[PDB]
């Protein structure tokens, strides 16, 4: 069945969230039962999809709906665990497909902690008791600090390599190394063994930055979280915004939601996005936009498109291309980003240029061909026109003999490094390799209605045909992405959006997960005779001792 | 068995003329001459044993021309300059198979960009036909791509819409770090068969010049001239002649005068032992030069750059490999002393040059590797490279025996001589860049560093005791072989390299991995995918969705 990412608290399966002043406690407490697909239970607090689905939600609840909350403590309600990590079980009886998506998601609600360590006011501190392995200590190490019980029960390890045949995926392998700065023969020790490292070993080898006797633990983590706190800026006083079910209606063909239709052609196999600027001028003043909450457009189209790239994602894989079209009035548009732009230190609007960050950096690593059309009509400016700025490729619509009908791509600040994507970079400067000259040229055009012929002499656009040209190029262009093979595409993209500069999130997705991918759809680790499906069997793993 | 060796007397594939300050090195590829049975090389489309001749060719050049300062690379076949990796060819090689050779002809090609920087050459791409996929790749390496003007010839990166894969020979990796070719230009350049020709391969970044057939052969001599203004290479030394390789193939491994590789085929473990000079090496550049090839740093370079090509190829089941050293520590430091003074001189630059490509083959090898520090080794200077580029590295401590315990001795070279593709030394890649931990060692340099003290530093794993040590790395070297081979490759690709990335970096990691789960999926070398069909007159079966 198709996966809905809509929850909130009252549903959880799996998570506890309580609230003391400035530290906001989140509770690790997986429910066996409680898997999202069939044929597995999830024993010793060991995820699945649906888990970290719940855990997107409870941070993103977090950030809008607890504004004077400071410092989050990520805690096991189970005796003995902390965490045991990616259900091995789940992971044997997955497709490919499935794992692979399950890694991203779980690898982007990790990289969002850190997001908003940097950019929410928030800090967040793993105290870690019990047995803390595998993707448990992938959690910890997305983590601001480590916190380590000292007693024989509490370690942390990355059992992985040894156990199951696959690597710590999920970031684990360049967190230790990027983050933690292990050294590298260190962390070959710690990945290549299965028993724990504890205690003075661990923050020695840099794995953690505290250890606590039993009876000092609790006080250490509390006033620890409080010290994490002073360091926010988050109001003092504020009444948060609740955010509000998301209202869809699921089609045959595709999904509606008040800012955006997705529709899906299935014999061509392309899913069509039309983004919807705001229906009147939104808010200028800080105290309507708060009262608008999450019915203000910027934080309500964050919000559809993010489950919109995450439902298409996950439930529509034949569906190889997606086409980004805009409608609405780009004078709108230009308004919600004037109002993000001056009111960007306000909790709330950056809390919500947040997710507009977050979200619109789904895309650039998303498997999925990516075609903006620009067509009559539409709405490409602003926050809008990074939708063209995340494309493989760009085409917007001249009109040689009706000029008065072309359409504008219209740049606004936010097109100049608002909405990073995981290289840190505005997807314009990845476009124009950070060169001066081209960047130059569009910000001194910022505001103005660049028509199609001006827009790809500026190199804004792939292509700008005509009305006598525009059919046969678009629908030629569709034919062939689907006519490709798809393994290739995907691959082809990974490298050409990714086309210089490297970070610890590049990383993530690309060294990390692209081996991990590739041990993945081999027998050693998937067979019927390999590592995954053999667990708990007391049989020994099968094979293939070759290299490559 | 596949070898490495081979001379220009020997070659099939390849012609080398010297005009002066150029060399022209012609691609004129065998049809018959394929290094494996069932295919045809036709086109100047290329497999391994073309690129093992390359890779020759350019050595000779380095070596044996110090004349030479700018190699023109064009073909001498009418029509075509290249047509890339042959396509039948990757349809009946195995996974493996691929993935070496896409690693080993990625570092012949990185080997052009390393001599453009560091041996005073430049490499002038004379695209005189159709230059498709590999061809089109091959150039990208050059220093810069002329294209004739012909209404005909051109550039293309046809792999993924015809055969289902990348340009994985760090093609991707080149068209936007190097040439810095639009993303979205990109694509459609990549998602074409027929590529671009004329003017617009030039507007786009894909080439530097394009000149009409009639000035083409002037143009490029002309070019290669200015290109030769720039070396230091002296126009009147004599050059070094790279004799043969002393080799013996035993069913157990690999005899050489400077290393020994020793093969349990039952525990999956090559060893490799290094051996110093057995006598002081020459400290004046006259007598460098008149022991030539046998001047040892050259010849270990050539025997261990040898031996890492033999393992890799011929031997996949052997996962570990176990460096060890021999010999005189002061052997290795007097060595390195010379490197260091005679930095400068063409031929000591070229043996360094030599050196730090051989060394950073090692990172990037798909093996698991120990460095074992026992008593009578001689870590030491550039030998010392071989613990540093090591996943673990283990040194035997004897508290009770000082005079048999082994010491770790570090040389100037080891802070930059040799840097990995990361572009950092070992020792900087180790600590993380960290210069409390790197001054402590640097600052150590030339002493005699002993297990203790070497365990403190950092420098090494471990430092066992003598009643540990057999347990210890007898468990280490076990869990090795029992481990999955694909996991620890992956594994060993995400901790070597542990932080920075660089176009070298990328074109081993982001493009390759990717190739690498491309390559190993029906889609691409299924009986009816890309791969096979080519040339049928079928249409590739695709499994159509995304992952």
């Amino acid at each position: 069945a198709p996966v809905d990412y809509r929850t909130d608290p009252s549903q959880y399966k799996h998570w506890k969230l309580s609230f003391n002043g400035p530290v906001a406690t989140l509770g690790i407490d997986i429910a066996e039962d409680g898997g999202i697909r069939d044929g597995y239970k999830l024993k010793l607090n060991s995820y699945d999809l649906g888990v970290d689905i719940e855990l997107h939600d409870a941070i993103q609840r977090i950030r809008f709906e607890h504004p004077e909350v400071r410092t989050v403590v990520l805690t096991s309600l189970k005796d003995r665990v902390f965490c045991s990590g990616a259900n091995i079980f789940m992971l044997g009886l997955s497709t490919h497909a499935w794992k692979v998506n399950f890694c991203k998601f779980t690898n982007e609600t990790r990289n969002g902690l850190e997001d908003s360590s940097r950019h929410s006011g928030l800090k967040f501190l793993a105290a870690v008791n019990g047995a803390c392995a595998g993707g448990g200590y992938e959690l910890a190490l997305a983590c601001d600090e480590i916190y380590l019980v000292d007693d024989r029960s509490s370690s942390v390890s990355l059992p992985e390599v040894p156990l199951l045949g696959v690597l710590p995926g999920t970031g684990g392998l360049t967190r230790v190394t990027d983050k933690r700065k292990v050294r590298h023969d260190r962390a070959d020790i710690f990945c290549t063994v299965v028993e724990g490292v504890r205690g003075e070993r661990a923050k020695a080898w840099r794995l953690v930055d505290e250890v606590v006797k039993p009876n000092q633990f609790d006080q250490a983590i509390q006033a620890r979280a409080l010290e994490l706190a002073a360091q926010s800026d988050r109001p003092a006083h504020a009444q948060g915004v609740p955010l509000t079910r998301i209202e869809r209606t699921d089609r045959e063909d595709g999904l509606t939601y008040k800012t955006l239709d997705v529709t899906i052609d299935r014999a061509k196999r392309i899913a069509t996005f039309t983004a919807k600027a705001p229906q009147t001028e939104p808010p200028a003043s800080i105290d309507a936009i708060v009262a608008a909450g999450a019915n203000w457009w910027p934080l309500k189209f964050a919000r559809e498109f993010d489950d919109a790239i995450l439902s298409m994602r996950t439930n529509e894989l034949a569906v190889g291309t997606w086409v980004f079209r805009t409608e609405g009035d780009a004078r709108h548009l230009l308004a919600a980003d004037a109002s993000l732009m001056q009111h960007k230190d306000h909790w709330f609007v950056r809390e919500t240029i947040g997710l507009l960050r977050r979200t619109l950096a789904r895309i650039d690593v998303s498997s999925r061909s990516l075609f903006a059309l620009i067509e009559p009509g539409s709405c490409f400016a602003g926050t809008f026109a990074e939708l063209a700025f995340a494309a493989d490729r760009t085409y917007m619509a001249a009109l040689p003999a009706n000029e008065d009908e072309e359409p504008a791509i219209t740049l606004s600040e936010v097109n100049f490094g608002l909405y990073p994507m995981v290289t840190h970079q505005s997807r314009l400067a990845r476009r124009f390799y950070e060169e001066t000259e081209p960047l130059d040229a569009v910000r001194s055009r910022i505001g103005q209605a660049i028509k199609p012929v001006e827009a790809e002499r500026l190199g804004l656009v792939t292509a700008s045909p005509d009305d006598i040209d525009w059919a046969d190029e678009i629908r030629i262009a569709l034919e062939e992405r689907a006519a490709m093979s798809p393994d290739a595409l995907t691959g082809l993209e990974a490298n050409l959006r990714f086309n210089g500069p490297e970070t610890m999130e590049t990383r993530i997705f690309g060294r990390l997960t692209a081996w991990q991918n590739w041990i993945f759809n081999r027998p050693n680790a998937v067979g019927e005779k390999g590592a995954l499906k053999v667990y708990g069997k007391g049989s020994k793993a099968q094979f293939d001792v070759s290299r490559v």
